[PDB]
């Protein structure tokens, strides 16, 4: 119903309602490309993706319905949010573009911090956020898996938002994912926070590690070589004989490596950076956590909706998994 019009942008017509204005390409890529705009009607300056060849495939079309899924899904101040999708497409017989529309974002965790210790205090608010969106993200039984600075974006007044991408490295992702054992823990998530915490309090990359290897090498620096009661769980022959043929090595003592923190900060860091991911903290306990105190509200660190994630079990065809992204375009309804 809104009324649509047409403009030749990054090489392709994009045909999007009049309320979007003044639109220009940001980026793009294999996935699509994006356009800054000016949304008349909310007065938000805004990102248009329109994604690349949606339904091309089984495979694009299931990661169509996945994407939009999830971004219809998240609300929450501290992650990425959706403010529209639409298709200029009058019908599903005609249905073949899907724009997605979200807050622009200008600047990401980096572009704060510029290789700079950040203050204790701005520590403390900026991992805050980080860990309540986190929460949340869990309580819908998602695990990032990759969270970084990059996928953090942060706007003029510090707020954060947890994304699923790079604005337009492994150094902090966790050991288990690094060897590629399955079966992951949401602490997953909770080692990147740690490795982005420890960079925010002292300025340098926690684990610069050069290549795969070597990024084991310096975690094992830190946190120690296996325990015991880690090496209990440890299935895989092959790991468990050349984890037993190391070179033990004790944790280091986090009070003398992060000399000068503030000792709630290291206390946390010893909670979020431990190799057992059973015996790593969760995000809600984190956010309980006394260095916290300024920020934390117990009653304003909300949790998901339940998420059906069944369809990604489901072999469908090309066809159905259009037919199903169409039904959730139709059903869209706008945030206050
Ligand atoms: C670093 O400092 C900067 C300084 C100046 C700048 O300007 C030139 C910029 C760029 C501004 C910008 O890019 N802003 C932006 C982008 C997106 C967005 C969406 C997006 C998502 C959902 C929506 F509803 C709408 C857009 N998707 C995306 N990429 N997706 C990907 C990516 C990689 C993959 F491998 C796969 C997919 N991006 C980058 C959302 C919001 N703001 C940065
Ligand atoms: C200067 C550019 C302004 C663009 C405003 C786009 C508003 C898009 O929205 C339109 O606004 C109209 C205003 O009369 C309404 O009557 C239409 O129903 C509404 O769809
Ligand atoms: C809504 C954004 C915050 C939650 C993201 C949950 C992502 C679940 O899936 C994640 O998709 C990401 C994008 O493909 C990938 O970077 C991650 O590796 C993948 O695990
Ligand atoms: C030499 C490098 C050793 C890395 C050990 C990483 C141990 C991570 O911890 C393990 O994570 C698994 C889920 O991924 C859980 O099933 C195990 O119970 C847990 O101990």
């Amino acid at each position: 119903r809104p009324t649509f019009y047409r403009q030749e942008l990054n090489k392709t017509i994009w045909e999007v309602p009049e309320r979007y204005q003044n639109l220009s390409p940001v980026g793009s890529g294999a996935y699509g490309s994006v356009c800054a705009a000016f949304d008349t009607k909310t007065g938000l300056r805004v990102a248009v993706k329109k994604l690349s060849r949606p339904f091309q495939s089984i495979i694009h079309a299931k990661r169509t319905y996945r994407e939009l899924r999830l971004l219809k899904h998240m609300k929450h101040e501290n992650v990425i949010g959706l403010l529209d999708v639409f298709t200029p497409a009058r019908s599903l017989e005609e249905f073949n573009d899907v724009y997605l529309v979200t807050h622009l974002m200008g600047a990401d965790l980096n572009n704060i911090v510029k290789c700079q210790k950040l203050t204790d205090d701005h520590v403390q608010f900026l991992i805050y956020q980080i860990l309540r969106g986190l929460k949340y993200i869990h309580s819908a039984d998602i695990i990032h898996r990759d969270l970084k600075p990059s996928n953090l974006a942060v706007n003029e007044d510090c707020e954060l938002k947890i994304l699923d991408f790079g604005l337009a490295t492994r150094w902090y992702r966790a050991p288990e994912i690094m060897l590629n054992w399955m079966h992951y823990n949401q602490t997953v998530d909770i080692w990147s926070v740690g490795c982005i915490m420890a960079e925010l309090l002292t300025g340098r990359t926690l684990f610069p590690g050069t290549d795969h290897i070597d990024q084991l090498k310096l975690i094992l620096r830190l946190v120690g070589t296996p325990g015991a009661e880690l090496l209990k769980k440890i299935s895989s022959e092959s790991a468990r004989n050349y984890i037993q043929s190391l070179t033990q090595m004790p944790k280091m003592n986090f009070a003398n490596v992060f000399i000068g923190a503030n000792p709630l900060a290291v206390d946390l860091l010893e909670k979020m950076l431990v190799l057992d991911s059973d015996k790593r903290i969760t995000a809600a306990q984190a956010l309980a956590h006394a260095y916290f105190a300024q920020y934390h509200d117990p009653d304003d660190e909300p949790v998901a909706d339940p998420y059906d994630q069944s369809f990604e079990s489901r072999d469908l065809l090309i066809d159905e998994w259009k037919s199903l992204t169409y039904d959730e375009v139709i059903s869209f309804v706008p945030p206050p």
